[PDB]
């Protein structure tokens, strides 16, 4: 356990984060399955650092919606010795007009643990 | 619709280049920041993300800084302004690498930037 | 130092008025927003907050919207620009009232605004 | 238990939030005691809504520091029937120059429970 993000993860909302083999340069791909909404299987792409307790970020391209979410976070080993992802996210909604842009960005935080 | 391809700058003078956009909305490119937290030499850094292929597309991307242990993500939407020029309204989160879990709370900065074409 | 007292506007046309500043940094005033989530009639709403009484003061405040169940908080810093005019750089969180705990995650919007004096 | 914010609260960082009697118009005052830093007793001022499951916000004026934090959130009764504050916050640090403003705002989330 050294925070190679590869594998399946869940958050408290019940969403599933599936991350593939991390490339030599830290790039990864995967799949996001969400139970909440403002059933979707959506692709993601991002990067992780190659260090101990890596930082990372990724974008989910929500299927059948005009929204996008980005997450960024860092992986740590908790007190019980297990890997936890601490994240914060921005959820962008599509606005009809430029003047409505101020309303288009939600923010939040979630922790992921392994399935 | 927008064409996120090409070169953009923000008010800080940072340069965003989107190299290619695929039919699934995925894109790749580079980011050259005019500002940093670190005292290390800034270098061009890679990015990956997605856009919607719609009118006034939303998009998001991650920059994997080549010169620090940080990561930044942006998400935003492209509009045409009054003059009919393309503008990307974005907000971003900058993650710094913390030493221990107990310091996690200090690790995330937030901000906004608007990108335009090079004048 | 800045004098946060008086009238300010942001790029959306919203009007921030700071009525008074006490020696402990506490201030009160009102906010009139040019934009809202609701379709209800916008009305002037009260605010309370604090500034540092330093050069280039940081500050924060909360607006208790009079016409909705939302709350917004801003925090920022005052600088002098190139022309020697006062500017407040802020970021804000807008909390909307959610029906149930399970919807909490949808409840917080974020953004940035800069405020200047009335021209 | 109907989310009158009055009383003592703690978050997972071990900070203490002390909120006084809420006024007729929803305004409140109080005191914030933090264990983390970038011992402080600091004043706060803010407002709560007068509704069920009230939203709220407040500013803490950190003693002996040039920083400010604002929180905004909503109070709910959890599954065990107890009051929880779900919050997000912006922490502003004082920058030396206008050009450094981009680096001055941290963001986060915390949940408070009663002491
Ligand atoms: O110093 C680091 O650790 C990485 C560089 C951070 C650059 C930040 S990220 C958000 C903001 N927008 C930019 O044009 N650059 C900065
Ligand atoms: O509609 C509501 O529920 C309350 C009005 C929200 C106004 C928002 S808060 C942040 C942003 N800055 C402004 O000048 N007004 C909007």
């Amino acid at each position: 356990q050294k925070c190679n993000l590869q594998g399946q993860w869940r958050n408290k909302l019940g969403s599933n984060l599936i991350i593939e083999s991390v490339s030599q340069n830290g790039e990864f791909t995967g799949t996001y399955f969400t139970s909440v909404s403002l059933i979707r299987i959506s692709p993601l792409t991002g990067y992780q650092k190659l260090t101990e307790k890596p930082t990372f970020g990724f974008t989910v391209h929500w299927a059948f919606s005009d929204s996008i979410t980005v997450w960024t976070g860092q992986c740590f080993l908790n007190e019980k010795g297990e890997e936890i992802l601490h994240t914060m996210w921005l959820l962008r909604s599509s606005q009809e007009k430029e003047q409505d842009n101020w309303t288009g960005t939600r923010v939040g935080a979630n922790t992921f643990t392994r399935l």
